[PDB]
């Protein structure tokens, strides 16, 4: 990658000096060799220099090989031979440390890359190829820092800290340690309940969720230097990792042996600090099932303070280990951990955004920085409030990196071009078309030169990307999951949501601002996008909203789950009836409801007609609706901040079937409105409860649809037709006065906006079928199904 | 085979010059040769030079070993012999550069298929016959594009890219990719979303359903060239596959050590790219088991960004990543996914189509290419748009060709001659019979040479098919499943429906266009061939329509699935008090209806007396009105946009059983009707919903036996009686007046045409096995059941 | 169920067997050479009621199945007598 040693790049444009000052449009291999030997003291240059291969050496066997006279250098990049070498030598510093290429690498790779006129060189100058590669290695010591060897105290600790595994003081004495950021609080908290002559085990609990080991490094560190209380002398820090215990073993009897062992060296007692990752797995306690119970001989360990450990695991787990006893009320002990707040988050970020600037588009933006964490933790959201953030920084963070390819000027028309003539041109040569190739040639190579010389004009391309991040480029990219594509989706969300549910209007532009309020981030990050009660009759734009929920906001059409609370019947267990009884609670809970919103999060859930169940049901949902979680099956906490949560109901029928007619009222239709929103939610209140619906955030009442909702729900409808069946090439359109006709079916007290579906079905797919299959109409023709009679009239058109 | 290079054909007719040039009836090989090298520089040809071995060597040594003097070249096609030196220097041309076998293979599987005549002359001619094999193969070298390898490149890479497994790009660079037809929008996703840093990893979900592999093909294309932020430079790409890691080892603990180790390896971090198919099985989140648990290793290593990866996953997968945290939710990220739309589908065929050149019977016709891809979607139904498609060009892709072994020219019959010619011939050779044996074989040998001939007239059946595909043949196809074989049974549905179904004609002919309007398209493509509610008496032709459905449709009676709903009643009958629960809509959900249709993915589900079920079955079928799908068993979408779900009902029955009867006037059978036409479709509907009604696309009312529906469908039970019987010889008939008779059983309003059956026992089978066991009829003699004083007479007819 | 390459690969064919008639041929077809089973060839209305007897009582076996037990066990049975 970028940012390599200078030493490889200055051996490097020595060559291209040579490239035209001995007259090659090419900066050889030839050129590369006097490069290293001119540029003298390089490792590959002072090597070259031992075995007597000195420039003058070289060059007098380089003009020998090719040497003059094409000064005017052509094309001035490398050969192809070169160029391997250079791609080889940058690997071959990946392979002898420095990442970051330099000399001694490219006269290594040049040897191993060894070829063309560069190998023959020195092979002629009395210098084996090896003997060159020979001594830049013996020249090379590579690069490293923190280690060159020369003996420290050991004893007892010799088979101990052999065997198992990771010592994090050891990468925090060679100092490659990056922090990592604090998760501060907790490593003071380790050391009271470490050192220690009884108890001696701290047990972090919390979040997982924050990158345990950045409060690890922060522990390595400070157990070594030097506030910690001698009470444990020498101090020594071992990891035990179960990972390697399981490799390379298939049975469970040899994986205790080699712990009993471990445990047997873990003598060296009241001086070591034992770190324990996964604790609960080993403990084998809690529950109907452990997880392995190497417990029994841990316990003892654990209590002696020989294997005194930290243990990494989770809020539950301390307990279920104190549940077991009696080493683990004189052994474990718990301590609460710390994970970088919601602002503190951003600052993390922060923290190695200006390295993945080795992606080279971030480095910064700050705004942008923020834009992530802000942005993602109301609207997706699937993830813990600081992960979601960094993930979307570095994805705009190679989005908008591809927008700068797309757009300079748009001088991807450069490559355009060269590609249509190397195309011509070779398919020319293939044929030949000799000079008929040539001229496309030409003009291809033309183009190429040009082409490289306009990506490095791509520097712009660079100057671009590399530090934009910003707000919408974030936002974008959260967007993408889910400023920039969530805002036109906010400010347009009334009319998108419209857009998709013509079907009481009123309804669509409350729930679009609801939702636009809490996708701005004006709301808890402890709730819901939406809390709702839908009341209405049957599916008016109730469930179609739903729908264009998912729609504006989500991406796709639907991003929507849709589980009908009727079957948790629960207080309604006799007053509908159903096929399987046994379960209600138990199944939202225990499984059904559960799973499927934990498989896309950020689903708009819609429960219809809740009232056909207990209140009991509704303190779950108002759990959701206050805690922003879900307490549910495996144990999860499912985060409700993504879904949008609309409940339908029909609760209050009798009022709700009573219409709200634009062709009858307007004023009796705002009343019929009015009527519902009042007694309909008072029979809200005994199917549900006002705590439920205090925790619930608006209720949406829904009106059985006026004249003039419904036609223009049959005009998508119609064009739904209209287009499914273009697709296999036969048009239909059906007349204003068509849809208006097929749009009176979903008038009724009790409907809403599905019939609208059977009478598209039968006036227009239907119709038309038993009109193709007659020769009324026919393929491509466009069918216009009409009113001419009140009725439906076909009448064609082109 | 596969078609072949020139100088393989080029070798050969030079033999059949020198069969008749020298005399040689049957073209040896002898003549293969000289044919050899008389081809001159071919590789074979060549490589006998090099033995020494001129055309004039061979052909002194040849003419006196056959040579003279059979100029008359009786039957001149090969020796079996040389037959045998091409067919197995094809499979050698296969094993050595040449798809299309040349010359090289000639000689070297001449070598191999040394014997005889050609043998002979080359170790006469002092050149051993492996010296000769050895010769042509020595002039080889490398064909494959790309490849011919002679450079260096590169270091540090080595020991991860090994282990393990495809790469993409590999054969890309020896370029035998094909694209191919996006599929396109996953992958401009995928490039944000890995040039990342913290999270780093493309997580692509659903459609698997496209051929995921396929948009793969896409990725490798764009991570290469050009648009990519720059830690998307300098990688490397390696495709990551269970299957090698599985194969050759037993135990899940070898498979483990691997995969840790392969993680490790992995190191090569910010520069390397690992695909991960089926990435759900290694994370194991969640469920009751997701499968093996590597997400252990596998969820950091994705996390840290050296197993930096692009997730190829499903729609319930999702799921098991997000539930992890937070190197599973700082891993994942969903990108939307797309396939190459119904128009697309068409031209991925098409261009594959003609590929089929090997296949020789399409290459096209493109309007058959269509019709496989456009009736497919509803013409079973339940897969993806292409992959159906392909199914029918290429069986109709053969059945044309089939076609063939019968009347088109029909040049058949000579080779049903010269078979026949053989027999006579053969065992006269075997008795002897000897010049009667002769004038057979002279019979037979004079057909042979004739079929070989037309033989090759028979290239004429390719010159006949390798266009069309046939559009009709495609047709016919789907529908052999599921114009040819599916227009007869679109056009006389009705007559095809009547011809089992005469319980009620009305509803025939509706049934027959509802059917028919869907199966020639004009529906929704997410809704059944038919939904319907059958009103009547119950099996009044309800049920045998359902039979007639099958019948007229698939060419089987029946592929007819059948459920009582009224057994999951739950509206009359579920529990009580403090008795135990039952589980009717879990049996029906939960996986009993659904698993069955599933079956026979394309059925008539008859779905007996609903109106007895409480109005939550029907949600169920609404699934499959509105979806064309039916959730259920295992997160399965069963695509019920293929069944014909047809549901029979009577609520309003005493309309339905005082239904349309033309025996107690036409003027009774318009105003029983017109009764049973509004007060049974609304006890329908009040035994539904009108919104199960509202996609529901028609209620037919079917009417006991008027006068009229009864004496037909008995004289075909009572004929399917005496046809039943012949079979194993024995000859009844009822007369139209024994028919008539027993036809009268059911023309009470209140049953169907179900009590019929009794009727054809009582009178047919009963009546008859009464009197044929005393001897008053007979095996095979002509039994006479007539009715000759209003009681049936069995009368005795030779 | 699995699909596209095993739903849309894989397409169904309707198989056949000789008529019950047909049966009694099949059962005749071979009878000759149960004369390494000495009984049966005879008589035709021997194969006939193997068949024809068994379809519907015994009734444990498919159509052309049930015959050939009688067949064979009568094609000694008698030859026993």
């Amino acid at each position: 990658f970028g940012r390599f040693t200078e030493r490889a790049q200055k051996v490097l444009a020595l060559a291209q000096e040579e490239a035209l000052r001995l007259g090659h449009n090419n900066i050889g291999t030839e050129h590369i060799l006097l490069g290293l030997v001119r540029e003298g003291e390089g490792i590959a240059a002072k090597a070259l220099q031992a075995l007597g291969l000195g420039s003058e050496k070289i060059q007098k066997e380089v003009e020998s090989l090719i040497g003059r006279g094409q000064e005017m250098s052509q094309t001035i990049h490398y050969t192809p031979r070169a160029k391997k070498v250079i791609e080889l030598s940058m690997d071959e510093a990946r392979k002898l440390g420095h990442s970051y290429v330099g000399t001694e690498h490219i006269l290594l790779g040049l040897i191993r890359e060894g070829e063309g006129v560069a190998a023959r060189v020195l092979n002629n100058l009395g210098v084996s190829l090896n003997k060159a590669r020979q001594q830049v290695l013996q020249l090379l010591g590579s690069n490293e820092t923190g280690s060159s060897a020369a003996g420290t105290n050991s004893n007892a600790n010799t088979p101990t800290l052999d065997s198992l595994a990771r010592d994090l003081t050891a990468i925090a004495k060679e100092d490659s340690l990056d922090p990592v950021i604090g998760r501060s609080k907790e490593i003071q908290r380790v050391i009271e309940v470490l050192s220690r002559r009884t108890k001696n085990n701290p047990v972090l609990i919390g979040e997982p969720g924050v990158g345990k080991t950045a409060i690890a490094e922060g522990l390595a560190q400070q157990i070594i230097n030097n506030e910690v209380p001698e009470i444990l002398r020498d101090k020594r820090v071992m990891t035990l990792d179960m990972g390697t215990v399981v490799a390379g073993t298939k049975y469970r009897g040899e994986f205790e042996d080699r712990l009993k062992k471990v445990m047997d060296e873990i003598r060296q007692a009241g001086n070591i600090i034992l770190f324990i990752d996964e604790l609960h797995t080993l403990i084998g306690a809690g529950g109907a099932e452990g997880a392995i119970d190497a417990s029994n001989i841990l316990k003892p360990s654990l209590a002696r303070g020989e294997l005194q450990c930290i243990g990494a695991t989770t809020l539950d787990e301390y307990r279920k280990y104190i549940e077991k006893d009696a080493a683990l009320e004189r052994r474990f002990q718990p301590i609460q951990v710390d994970q970088p707040s919601v602002d503190e988050s951003i600052q993390i970020l922060q923290g190695l955004r200006d390295r993945y600037e080795a992606h080279h588009r971030v480095s910064i933006t700050d705004d942008a920085i923020e834009a992530a964490v802000k942005l993602s933790d109301r609207y997706i959201s699937d993830r813990f409030l600081p992960d979601k953030a960094i993930d979307l920084i570095d994805e705009a963070g190679s989005k908008v990196r591809l927008r700068s390819f797309t757009t300079p000027p748009n001088l991807k028309e450069l490559e355009q071009k060269l590609d249509e003539v190397r195309k011509e041109k070779d398919a020319a040569v293939q044929s030949q078309e000799f000079e008929k190739a040539a001229s496309l040639r030409d003009t291809e190579q033309r183009l190429r030169e040009q082409v490289e010389d306009t990506k490095k004009s791509w520097k712009e391309k660079q100057g671009q990307e590399n530090s934009e991040v910003t707000v919408d480029d974030i936002a974008m990219v959260v967007s993408s999951w889910t400023a920039q594509t969530e805002t036109d989706k906010l400010l347009n969300m009334e009319n998108i949501l419209h857009s998709r549910v013509i079907g009481q209007d009123e309804a669509v532009v409350a729930v679009a601002k609801a939702v636009r309020r809490a996708r701005a981030g004006l709301k808890d990050p402890k709730r819901p996008i939406g809390s709702f009660i839908f009341l209405g009759p049957t599916g008016v734009g109730k469930t179609e909203l739903a729908r264009a929920l998912a729609e504006s906001i989500f991406g796709d059409e639907e991003s929507m789950i849709r589980i009908d609370m009727s079957e948790y019947m629960e207080k309604h267990s006799t007053s509908r009836l159903v096929g399987s009884p046994p379960g209600y609670v138990g199944y939202d809970e225990g499984g059904q409801l559960t799973e499927k919103v934990r498989r896309k999060p950020y689903s708009v859930v819609l429960l219809d007609a809740i009232e056909k169940a207990h209140p009991d049901v509704f303190n779950i949902l108002l759990q959701v609706l206050e805690d922003g979680r879900l307490t549910d099956s495996k144990g999860r906490t499912v985060d409700f901040r993504n879904t949008i949560l609309i409940m339908t109901s029909n609760v209050g029928a009798s009022e709700l079937k009573r219409n709200k007619y634009v062709g009858f009222n307007v004023q009796d239709e705002t009343q019929n409105h009015k009527d519902m929103k009042d007694k309909v939610m008072g029979e809200l209140k005994r199917a549900f409860r006002p705590e439920f619906i205090n925790r619930i955030d608006e209720i949406i009442v829904f009106h059985s649809l006026e004249k003039k909702h419904l036609t223009e729900i049959v005009s998508l409808m119609s064009d739904q037709l209209t287009k499914r069946l273009k697709e296999q090439d036969l048009s239909i359109e059906l007349t204003d006065a068509a849809k208006a006709k097929v749009a009176e079916e979903g008038v009724d007290l009790e409907y809403g906006a599905r019939p609208l579906r059977r009478a598209i079905q039968k006036h227009v797919e239907d119709r038309l079928s038993e009109e193709l299959l007659r020769g009324n109409i026919h393929k491509g023709q466009h069918i216009v199904l009409d009113v001419e009679d009140g009725e439906f009239v076909v009448k064609t058109t082109a």
